[PDB]
Order: structure tokens, then sequence, then C-alpha cells
């Protein structure tokens, strides 16, 4: 059941209308905003770890992880930053609702200005709706349990405890359920370009999960047993009609993490 106020639904509908009509040709900028949010959250927990190192108890990693799921049409930006308690999340939503950021952006757009301040105005998250019709946020902060915040393009949201528990240990995962028009964002070449572009001044490692293909010649009888290997996402054995051939070219596809900065 939706938990938005009419004020939240109005403010966010205005933000979305302005952001969309102002950035319809630069849809890709959502990634700059999400990476920016993630670095800010990582800086918060990094700063606290200087006085009390025990804050990193649940997860020593301090990084950003980008991964696409081509079958489910989902893009995820995950970080091991501070994360949010239910209190931090509802405060953040109340901040968005009470502020008149849409007044500032309406003014910027009417004046012929750009959306380069959406990040400084703390509304950069809503740029995700340029490419997605549904955004599912999973978050975990040391002081609370893991929560799920599920938002839609109609400015409606719902918050509930994660049935699977603290799968994140510490940090936040932004899962974008992409629109049919945003398929290009699941490709390794596009993501690599976008991440190299938007990582310029990010003091934390950014990792991309991309396809690695392994090719070798194998004896036909073993080529059939290669298919079963669970260490690979998929195994493609070459199809041959000639019973002459005693060997088969085998392509083993699997995704590994590469440091992008
Ligand atoms: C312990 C406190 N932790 C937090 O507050 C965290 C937030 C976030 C956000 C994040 C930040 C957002 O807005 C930034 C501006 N707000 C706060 C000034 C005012 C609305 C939004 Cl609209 C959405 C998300 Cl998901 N993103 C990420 N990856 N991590 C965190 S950890």
């Amino acid at each position: 059941e939706s938990m938005e106020s009419h004020q939240y639904q109005t403010e966010v509908t205005r933000l979305m209308d302005i952001i969309v009509n102002s950035l319809y040709t630069q849809k890709e900028v959502f990634l700059r905003e999400l990476i920016s949010n993630a670095a800010d959250a990582l800086e918060k927990i990094r700063f606290l770890s200087l006085s009390d190192e025990s804050v990193l108890g649940e997860e020593k990693k301090l990084e950003i992880r980008i991964s696409a799921n081509k079958e489910k049409n989902i893009l995820s930006i995950t970080d091991t930053g501070i994360g949010m308690t239910k209190v931090d999340l509802i405060n953040n939503l109340g901040t968005i609702a009470k502020s008149g950021t849409s007044n500032f952006l309406e003014a910027i757009s009417k004046s012929g200005g750009d959306m380069s301040l959406i990040g400084q105005f703390g509304v950069g998250f809503y740029s995700a709706f340029l490419v997605a019709d549904k955004v599912i946020v999973y978050t975990k902060n040391n002081d609370d349990e893991q929560y799920i915040w599920e938002s839609t393009a109609d400015a409606k949201f719902t918050i509930y405890k994660d049935p699977r528990g603290a799968t994140l240990k510490r940090g936040t995962r932004i899962s974008l359920h992409l629109k049919e028009d945003a398929t290009n964002l699941l490709n390794d070449k596009k993501l690599m370009d976008l991440i190299s572009k938007y990582s310029q001044f990010i003091q934390f490692p950014i990792y991309l999960l991309h396809e690695n293909v392994y090719t070798e010649e194998v004896l036909a009888d073993i080529a059939k047993d290669m298919v079963n290997d669970p260490n690979y996402d998929s195994v493609k054995v070459e199809e041959t009609d000639d019973p002459n051939k005693k060997t088969r070219t085998v392509e083993k596809k699997v995704k590994k993490w590469t440091l992008m900065n």
C-alpha cells in the first residue's frame, strides 16, 4: 500500500515533469547523479571510521558496484556507504516534500538554464525516472534493519523491511527497472563509456560487472560435459553435422568485476 503524502506526490510529479522535459536528450546523466549520491554516502561512513574503525564491522569494502541484468532489464548501483535507517529514509522523503526544489527548477527551465544543479539541490535521485518507470532501493545502516523503498513514475512509493534480511551488510543498492526505450544501458560498451565519463572526481573505487568470454578446443565427448560447469553463466559448444570432427570449439561466458578508475 502506497505511503506518499499529497505534498510528496505533487513535489515529485513537478520534479519529474521538469527533469524529463529538460533532460530528455541527456537521459544518461542519471548515472552521474547516482554515482554522486554513492560517493557522498561512502564519504560519510569513511569519515566516521577515522575516529571509530568499528563502524566498518559489517563490511570493510568502501566502493561502488555497477551491474546490469539483461534478462530482468534491471541496472543496479550498489555502494558500501553509510546506508539509511527507516528514520533517515522518511526524513529524506519529508525533506524532498517540504522543500520547493520544483520552484527553483521551474525557474531555471523558464530562464533557459540547465539541470546541472539537481545534484546540489539534493534531488539528483529522481533523474533515474528519465530511464526507469520503477526504482527499488535496498538500504542497510548499522543502527537499523535492511529496508526496501519502492518508487514509481506516478510519484507513489512504499517502504517495508527486506524479507531476505541484511543481504547488503552495510550500504545501498539502487535497482532501476528500465523502460523498453533504455535497453542500451545494459551493454558493457555504454556502461564503460558512462562510468569513465562520470568518475573524474570520485575518491572511491567503481567496479563494473561485465562479460568475459573464454575460448578453447575440446574433445567432443568432453565438450558435452563442459555445458554442465556451474562456474560459468553459459557454455556454447559449436554445432557440427560432420561426425568427422573429434574436437569442438567451446565458448565459456561469465561475468567478472573490473575496476573502472
Ligand atoms: C545515514 C544517512 N544516510 C542517508 O541519508 C543516505 C542517503 C543515500 C542516498 C540517497 C540520497 C538522497 O538524497 C540526498 C539529499 N537528501 C539528504 C541530504 C535530502 C533528500 C535521495 Cl533523494 C535518495 C538516496 Cl537513495 N543514496 C545512497 N546511495 N546512499 C545513501 S545514504
